[PDB]
C-alpha cells in the first residue's frame, strides 16, 4: 500500500461510518461470515493525543459482538499501529471527512470503503476501485442499504 | 444480463476451462467453501445437437466432489436452461474461444471469467469487470495460479 492521505486531519474522522464494501488480499479474510476481517466499523473516536479508536461488530461464536481496538499513532499522521502477537499498520489512503473514507489494514492486506450515511456511493466506490487495483485483492464485498442498517450487515 | 455473444460457435468452447474469476448478486452465494454457487468449472462439453454439458467441481458435505450438469439450447444461441424446480438460465456474455470466456447463471444472478489455462489474463478480467458494472454484484473472488490448478482452489 503506497497510497495515504496527505494532510490528514484525524480528529475529522471521527463519528459515525458504515462499512460500505471490502476487499482482501486472501479470500480467507473475509470469506465466511466469521472470517477474521470481517469487521463493520461502527465508528470513529480520535484521541486528543492523536491515537485512533475503533468501534466495530464482529461475528464471533454465533453472535454479532461488539469490539473496540485501539490503533497508536505514529509519526506519519495517516499510519497507526495496533498492538498485538504481530506488528498490523492501519492506514488511511483518502478521505473527504464529510462523506468517504478508505482504510486498509497490512501485517497480507484488507480494505475498506467507508461512508457517513447508509446510501450505495458510487463516487466513493470508484475512489475504492482504483485505490485496490495497485493491490493484489481476490475477495470484495459490498452492502445494500438495509444490509448497512443491520447489525453485522445481516 | 444483456450481453450475449453474437455469432456464437458453441463446438469451439469445448474443452478445458479455469474459473479464473467468478462474481455473484448476493454474497450468500459465493461466500463460503460451499455456498450454492461457488463452483469450479472443468470441462465445457458441447453435444452434436448444441447442448452444453458442463463438467464442474463443487464442495459439498466436506469434500471436493465432481458434478455434470446438462444446460439444453434454446433458440437463442447464448443461452442455455438448465432443468430444475426453477427455471434457471446460462447466458454466453463474450468469447474468443482460444482464451477467455464470459457467463452468467441467472433465476439472483453469478457470472465467471473462464481462461483456458492457469495464468491471471488481466485482459480478460478487464471484459469480466466492464461486463459486470451493468449488473448488481456484492461479491467478487479471483483465484492465482496454485490454486487453479487445486481441486476447488484449495
Ligand atoms: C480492514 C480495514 C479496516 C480496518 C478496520 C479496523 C481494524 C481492526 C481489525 C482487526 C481485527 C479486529 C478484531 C479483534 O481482533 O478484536
Ligand atoms: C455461475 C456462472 C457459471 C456457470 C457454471 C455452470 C452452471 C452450473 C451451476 C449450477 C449449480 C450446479 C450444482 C448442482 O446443482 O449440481
Amino acid at each position: 500500500v503506497t497510497q495515504t492521505m496527505k494532510g490528514l486531519d484525524i480528529q475529522k474522522v471521527a463519528g459515525t461510518w458504515y462499512s460500505l464494501a471490502m476487499a482482501a488480499s486472501d479470500i480467507s479474510l473475509l470469506d465466511a461470515q466469521s472470517a477474521p476481517l470481517r469487521v463493520y466499523v461502527e465508528e470513529l473516536k480520535p484521541t486528543p493525543e492523536g491515537d485512533l479508536e475503533i468501534l466495530l461488530q464482529k461475528w464471533e461464536n454465533g453472535e454479532c459482538a461488539q469490539k473496540k481496538i485501539i490503533a497508536e499513532k505514529t509519526k506519519i499522521p495517516a499510519v497507526f499501529k495496533i498492538d498485538a502477537l504481530n506488528e498490523n499498520k492501519v492506514l488511511v489512503l483518502d478521505t473527504d471527512y464529510k462523506k468517504y473514507l478508505l482504510l486498509c489494514m497490512e501485517n497480507s492486506l484488507a480494505c475498506q470503503c467507508l461512508v457517513r450515511t447508509p446510501e450505495v456511493d458510487d463516487e466513493a466506490l470508484e475512489k475504492f476501485d482504483k485505490a485496490l487495483k495497485a493491490l493484489p485483492m481476490h475477495i470484495r464485498l459490498s452492502f445494500n442499504p438495509t444490509q448497512l442498517e443491520e447489525q453485522c450487515h445481516i
